[PDB]
């Protein structure tokens, strides 16, 4: 039959037919050399059929070439079961996103904070842990473990781009005897002196919010992220990063510092 | 910043910059006139946190576009919590049928049906009802049934392609009768006589398979069927349809018959 009939009796256009053609699945029965029609017989539904079929449980064309003629194979359909799974797995998740997104964005008219996974690759720093009473003391005394390091060890350089946060070591939030550690990345190993000291923090996935502003505020952040971390099912793991993009070493207006919160986190 | 440092404070690559630049999704702060190199700020990487947020819910990039620049919008958020939650749905049907397909290849190492879901459109077709003792009968019955509808009409013009079958009006099989009704479809209507009737046939959706060879193995077709629909969650409305296409009317062998099972079907 001619192509414009047979496309009827499949209900398939005729372009579709030609693809096929031109990419070697369902060659016609009799192709007429002089002007060059195409004739097919009752023997290509038999595998448009199988075609049709494979199509509607999501396999790519490249697969079903390989499958018709080497059905010894069957592998690729575990290939492709492994990623249904993670198919259902991750749409499963923007759904329960999409619908914190509203569930929040139902009282607040506005939103500040926006939150994003990302990975964070293992490093060597120089860190000094201790407890302090406040933050306001906290803010002063950082700045002569920085002129002190770099006296007692010459010549040391740190990475591109910089990395220099604080971790909260403590398990409940607090307002007051906080034991916190500071830590700056550097590129090699040295010696220690004194509480100053030298580790490796291994490579985190980690969930992330930027806040914008004065200091005062950062425990809204806190506040944002406390809740996302029960809202969609996430549970945390270790202990939380402050990291410093934008301070006063570079600015003066304060109500433009830019600090980034990270909580370690894990789909479970 | 240059672009080559900002990269990897961002940790994405150099050509998504050269794109984003090029739709105007993310400008930079100040382009060399000369050269034409591209320096970026802090607030840069405060608005690529919004853009990679918005991006991991699966918006494209003009939703992301009209979302960031434009008013709220918020009929654009849950008009995306339909498309995913009719995704899953499909995902959660194809993630089934897969595992339907290996529950029988296992069994037999070669695979003698395939079934696919298709839409059959509204028909105007010729039909008679009757209770029928045994197959071979109907069989030798038909073409009398053919010649009373043959001589008595004036300008009975067949479909093209032909479609011509028996529907089945049983619920549970058996051997020894079968209310079954006999149609073959016609383009336009007439008056009615005998046993004869027209009768219009809405569309349908409905899984289907198609045999070739003789006829007394078509109950191996139907175990098949019956479990497809029962595991794969799928539900039976009304009667199958059999469908003939190549027989000795058009052909000489037997063993190259062909002929079509139909189930119609809905997604319960
Ligand atoms: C060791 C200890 C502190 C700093 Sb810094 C800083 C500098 C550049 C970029 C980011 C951070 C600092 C502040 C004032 C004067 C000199 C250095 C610093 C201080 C307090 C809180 C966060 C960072 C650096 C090394
Ligand atoms: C009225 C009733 C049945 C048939 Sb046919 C047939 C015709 C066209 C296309 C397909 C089938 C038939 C049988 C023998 C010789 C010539 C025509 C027919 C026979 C058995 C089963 C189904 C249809 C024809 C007219």
């Amino acid at each position: 039959s001619q192509i414009g009939l047979f496309s009827k009796i499949c209900r398939v256009t005729i372009k579709t037919l030609h693809y096929y053609n031109k990419i070697g699945l369902l060659v016609p029965a009799y192709i007429n050399p002089d002007n060059g029609y195409r004739f097919y017989t009752s023997d290509q539904l038999m595998k448009f059929h199988q075609i049709a079929s494979l199509r509607q449980l999501g396999f790519t064309i490249t697969e079903i070439v390989t499958l018709t003629q080497d059905e010894n194979s069957c592998h690729i359909i575990e290939r492709r079961r492994l990623e249904i799974q993670k198919q259902i797995r991750d749409m499963a998740d923007m759904l329960s996103r999409i619908n914190h997104y509203l569930q929040h964005k139902k009282k607040e008219r506005i939103m500040l904070y926006q939150a994003a996974l990302k990975e964070i690759p293992e490093c060597i720093v120089y860190s000094k842990r201790f407890i302090v009473p406040d933050f306001s003391s906290y803010i002063k005394l950082i700045p002569p473990i920085g002129q002190e390091v770099m006296k007692a060890n010459p010549g040391l350089t740190l990475t591109t781009p910089a990395y220099c946060f604080t971790l909260y070591h403590d398990k409940e939030y607090k307002e007051k005897n906080m034991d916190v550690e500071f830590c700056e990345a550097v590129n090699d190993f040295g010696k220690n002196e004194g509480n100053i000291i030298f580790q490796v923090i291994p490579a985190i996935t980690a969930v992330t919010v930027i806040h914008k502003g004065p200091y005062d505020s950062l425990r809204n952040a806190y506040i944002y992220l406390m809740q996302w971390v029960e809202d969609n099912g996430y549970l945390l793991t270790n202990s939380p990063r402050e990291s410093y993009i934008d301070g006063i070493w570079n600015k003066q207006d304060s109500a433009e510092w830019m600090t980034e919160i990270q909580f370690p986190v894990e789909k479970v």
